[PDB]
């Protein structure tokens, strides 16, 4: 029926505008928007430290998506009929992209993880041997997911070696389809959401461990105040010195100091105490409110809010990186789960998810990069060309 040629003739139109769009869009923030991050922690020698190589990792990881992958998968946009590049880059390109596509993915996971345990044991604190242990198992497990693309291939006719046609065809990997997206996505999306839970329960038990000491600390002053005895003042200090400590220790190594100082001032009051002298060690406990005041008030609250809000910031952008690559992998599993449904829209609605999920990886680690005040004031002077 010409008056349908005509119309196939009008799907291969000229979608030369998207593709501007997607450069402009997706692939130059992606490029520069990684090349900065990759600039901040290689130039700011205030930034060199244990997490932000890792970071550093995954921004390597998106830089080099914005580099192989989507200029290549531009291409397809344009001539969408045959895949025009040589054979062999037909499964080196596509396992580029799920290797890379994945890696990013299992970074954040990883983070995630790195920022809840920081929070549950603050004292066990993370040299450079383990972030390179972190960077090597995330490429690893990248890799392992990766593989069955390169590995089992893109089919071949003996009779037409040209049309190759990359796709990843339901028939041929459809178990990969299914079991890919499962290990590649949705099982570190159960983790972070796991991670994100345990993260409210710990931070609402940090918080409530931290009132016991103060009141803890606090009433004891109020023993040692009206104790007519001089045993009690050792008792009353020890302990004090003892809710002093636990406060201290949930903080990595300032009002954090003011910890210090009032340990060191109850352990003089208790040689006073020690050496009978009680009504000349209340006098010094009396003044133990002055570093009560000056310093662990104000740590208190400090602590808590600060936790608070960076693992909020985190939760968010996080939460929206993995909701921005939701469609691609429910039409991905849905598409091999499905005999109903047509395979060509279906098809279609992943080529389109794809830059979707492609701009959500991309823009991720500046975005979460731009909570930092040294990280901006190090972008300001990139983007100005002045570096140092
Ligand atoms: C050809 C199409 C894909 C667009 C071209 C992409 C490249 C050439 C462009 C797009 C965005 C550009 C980057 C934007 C930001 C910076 C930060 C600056 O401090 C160094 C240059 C650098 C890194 C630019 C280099 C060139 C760049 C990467
Ligand atoms: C629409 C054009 C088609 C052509 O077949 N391209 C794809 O389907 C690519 C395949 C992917 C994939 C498949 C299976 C598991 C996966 C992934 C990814 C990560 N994980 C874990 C990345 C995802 N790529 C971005 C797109
Ligand atoms: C209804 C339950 C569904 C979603 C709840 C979870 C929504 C948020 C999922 C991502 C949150 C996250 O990843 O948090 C990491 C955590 O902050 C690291 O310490
Ligand atoms: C360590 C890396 C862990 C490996 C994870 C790999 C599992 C992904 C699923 C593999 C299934 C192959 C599908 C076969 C096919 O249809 O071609």
């Amino acid at each position: 029926i010409p008056e349908e040629m005509k119309q196939i003739v009008e799907e291969q139109g000229n979608k030369l505008h998207w593709a501007a769009l997607l450069i402009l869009m997706v692939i130059i923030p992606t490029i520069g928007g990684n090349t900065l991050v990759i600039l901040a922690v290689s130039l700011e020698k205030k930034l060199q430290y244990a997490t932000n190589y890792f970071l550093m990792s995954l921004a390597v990881a998106d830089l080099l998506v914005g580099l192989f992958v989507m200029p290549i998968a531009l291409l397809t946009i344009m001539f969408e009929a045959m895949w025009p590049l040589p054979l062999v880059l037909c499964p080196a390109w596509l396992f580029l992209d799920v290797l890379f596509s994945t890696a990013s993915i299992w970074h954040l996971c990883a983070i995630s993880v790195d920022r809840y345990i920081a929070i549950k044991k603050p004292i066990q604190a993370n040299s450079r041997a383990t972030a390179f242990i972190k960077i090597t198992v995330v490429w690893l497990i990248s890799i392992g997911i990766a593989i069955p693309v390169p590995i089992k291939g893109i089919e071949t006719d003996v009779d037409n070696p040209n049309n190759i046609t990359c796709v990843l065809t339901k028939e041929r990997f459809g178990d990969f389809m299914l079991f890919g997206s499962l290990a590649g996505f949705f099982t570190p999306l159960a983790i972070m959401i796991v991670t994100y839970f345990l993260t409210i329960h710990a931070l609402q038990k940090k918080a409530a461990d931290l009132e016991d000491n103060w009141e803890t600390l606090n009433d004891n002053l109020k023993v040692i105040e009206k104790a007519d005895n001089a045993a009690q003042v050792k008792d009353a200090l020890t302990k004090m010195r003892a809710a002093a400590l636990d406060a201290q220790k949930a903080t990595p190594p300032d009002f954090r100091h003011g910890f210090d100082i009032l340990v060191g001032q109850i352990d003089d009051a208790l040689k006073l105490a020690n050496e009978g002298k009680v009504k000349e060690a209340q006098a010094a406990a009396e003044q133990l409110k002055t570093t009560r005041n000056a310093y662990i008030q104000k740590y208190l609250v400090q602590t808590i809010s600060n936790e608070q809000r960076a693992s909020k910031v985190l939760g968010i952008v996080f939460f929206l990186f993995l909701l921005m690559w939701c469609p691609f992998f429910i039409t991905n599993i849905t598409l091999v789960l499905c005999d109903s449904c047509n395979q060509t829209t279906l098809q279609m609605l992943l080529e389109i998810f794809v830059w979707i999920g492609y701009v959500s990886s991309g823009v991720n680690p500046l975005v979460y990069t731009l909570f930092n005040k040294t990280f901006r004031d190090a972008f300001g002077r990139y983007i100005t060309c002045n570096y140092r």
